[PDB]
């Protein structure tokens, strides 16, 4: 049984270059959440793997003029990979490419901003264009502005699509520092909003979740892991084991 | 200017009988999250006033047969109380015979249920009779799932409705203990259930949120306090005593 290659994206808490003195090597290189899941699924699924950081370094959306798939959903997609463990959000649109397990976290799309200011909603800043909003390019979050008909929602995306080079960045991380350097706001996951709060005491979350989904282990469509790995989540999240990890990496 | 009365109702932490070894007069009687809320509204707005607690012991919900409200907001409608100051939804039904300020707080609706089970998502419950399920009676959970045209909810409203006496309850405190006492899974909103879980280790939360709204002081339609209200409301979200409030009584 070869290992099996597993396609991700850095991403504090769920993946990050583990720090040390001494060089590392394999697996041991990585550390997060997400990697502590991976190596449960590898023991309770007998299976060994091999990390694999997605090349076009997205998470993945689909191309408006050859409607072709970039990221890691390509990946599984041309099957670069066997499976994709990340903040992988599970939606509609790539359900209808590659396979999600059932779901290992919960969350939903909300706004990060500064605060002591009056911006109390999604609809605070869409009546205005004074303030600057943007998103992950290539994301979930993005793809449902993009896709929403939601009135609101609807007008962000006009916003955003307008001012596309200037609003929509390379990952969580731009966005978090165009929020501390200029007049923006960042639609971003409710998840690593909690995170980021909790390190930058200026921040915060602006309003409640504005959608609600989970985050799945991607695998490529008709894959025999599928159903295997939902059942390691499962059993994970039973004894408590998910809670646990994420006390660890959110603390 | 006599003083304005404000019907509430009995929820911890945001309203509870203060304790002491002396007696207790007035205001002074009660205390929680919108106590604190209240007596800032008072100071900041210029009026004196008087807690009273809803005389039927519910939120508030349109009777079947004669259309009829209850609860606080029908002593809005009424104008048996100037405001409503509780974890009081803000609702389109709702809308339509009474006003509210903007939201001092967002949540949703979720699940509680005792962990260490194989129950993952309101899924899990609808497509099973065995472990029963319900949430407040004439509170804005049930009629969410009443009104809801969402196949899972439908059907699940489908087997609340056909043993409302047996499921629904009087109050989330009521439903905790069925929860904590027989097969039981409970509907209610996720500030509540962040509350809850965080005191009793062997509780958690199913899921993540179905639907998304928040809380707001209510007001009889047309009053001109609900504006001057709203004012207050974002004056102290925008100064951060609205968080400092959360972590006082959730901690
Ligand atoms: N987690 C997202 C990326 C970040 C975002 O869109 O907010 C995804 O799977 O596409
Ligand atoms: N907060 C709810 C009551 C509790 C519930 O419905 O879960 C209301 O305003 O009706």
């Amino acid at each position: 049984n070869r290992s099996l290659i597993v396609t991700t994206i850095l991403e504090e808490p769920y993946v990050l270059f583990k720090k040390s003195d001494k060089p590392l090597y394999g697996n041991d290189r990585f550390e997060g959440y997400c990697i502590d899941l991976l190596r449960e699924l590898s023991t309770i699924l007998g299976f060994t793997y091999e990390i694999r950081l997605v090349e076009d370094g997205k998470y993945g959306a689909q191309d408006d003029v050859n409607g072709q798939w970039n990221g890691m959903v390509r990946e599984l997609i041309d099957h670069k990979a066997d499976l994709a463990v990340a903040p992988l959000a599970i939606t509609y649109v790539r359900e209808k490419v590659i396979d999600f397990s059932k779901p290992f976290m919960t969350l939903g799309i909300s706004i990060l901003y500064r605060k002591g200011t009056p911006i109390d909603s999604a609809d605070d800043l869409a009546k205005q264009t004074k303030i600057e909003y943007g998103a992950v390019e290539d994301g979930a979050t993005m793809t449902f502005f993009k896709k929403s008909k939601i009135s609101t929602y609807d007008k962000m995306w006009a916003f955003m699509s307008s001012r596309r080079q200037s609003v929509l960045v390379k990952s969580n991380e731009e966005g978090i520092q165009r929020v501390l350097t200029s007049d923006y706001a960042f639609l971003m996951e409710s998840t690593t909003i909690e995170f980021v709060t909790q390190r930058n005491c200026n921040l915060t979350q602006i309003g409640g979740l504005i959608d609600s989904k989970g985050y799945g282990v991607g695998t490529p469509m008709g894959s025999p892991y599928r159903d295997k790995i939902t059942i390691a989540i499962l059993q994970l999240q039973e004894e408590g084991k998910l809670h646990m990890m994420k006390e660890k990496w959110w603390r």
